[PDB]
């Protein structure tokens, strides 16, 4: 089962988790629509997700990647956002349930636009009690998570892929979004616990 390892702030692992999540907020087309209007986040704890089985098929499959790649993994710490935090912590990324670059679990560089996913869709209804997307009270969660990119494919048009180009590992679309289409190929390593602050 999963183990949730409680990062102190004193921690330069809690401080460079932080550090990439405040660094990395941007402007997004919709005018904060979908994740709400912030400059800064207020970031309540990072927890580190251990889980063995996770581990071990991440492993399995980085070796595999590796192989395929000139021996290098091509690992970037990347950030998702997702209603299904819960289900990914315990039970590890699933493809099953996967799009502009087709049917894979979709990654971001800037920590705002995973936000703009943590409730849904176009942020979706918004926080559970205010139905507010742009809610300043509700605790939000994203992840930070190892992903497995290998030898990546670059796309340039919306494609409706089921899985990588032959000899590929994942697909780097375009903003920067990076697709990967097995489950297996990232690990959830940070939990983020945050409210986003009103400017
Ligand atoms: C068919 N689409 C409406 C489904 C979809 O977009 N799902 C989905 C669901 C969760 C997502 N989470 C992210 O962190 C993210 C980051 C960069 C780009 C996309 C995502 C992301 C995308
Ligand atoms: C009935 N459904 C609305 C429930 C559902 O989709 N649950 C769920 C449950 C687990 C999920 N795990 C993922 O790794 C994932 C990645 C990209 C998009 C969705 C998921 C994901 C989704
Ligand atoms: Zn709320």
């Amino acid at each position: 089962g999963t183990i949730l390892l409680d990062l102190a702030p004193e921690d330069k692992e809690y401080q460079s988790v932080e550090e990439e999540m405040q660094s990395t907020i941007r402007e997004h087309r919709d005018g904060g629509n979908a994740g709400g209007i912030f400059n800064r986040y207020n970031v309540i704890r990072i927890q580190k997700v251990v889980n063995k089985k996770l581990r071990e098929r991440f492993c399995h499959r980085q070796k595999e990647v590796s192989e395929e790649n000139h021996n290098h993994h091509n690992e970037r710490m990347l950030f998702h956002g997702s209603p299904f935090i819960n289900a990914i912590i315990h039970k590890g990324f699933d493809e099953r349930h996967a799009g502009m670059f087709g049917a894979g679990i979709y990654f971001a560089e800037n920590s705002s636009k995973s936000n703009q996913y943590v409730y849904g869709i176009g942020g979706g209804t918004g926080c559970p009690t205010h139905k507010d997307r742009s809610c300043y009270i509700c605790h939000r969660q994203m992840l930070f998570c190892r992903v497995t990119l290998g030898k990546s494919f670059l796309q340039f048009s919306t494609i409706k892929m089921a899985h990588a180009p032959p000899g590929h590992h994942s697909v780097i679309g375009r903003y920067a979004e990076y697709v990967i289409y097995r489950g297996e190929q990232a690990y959830p390593e940070y939990l983020i616990t945050y409210q986003i602050m009103k400017p």
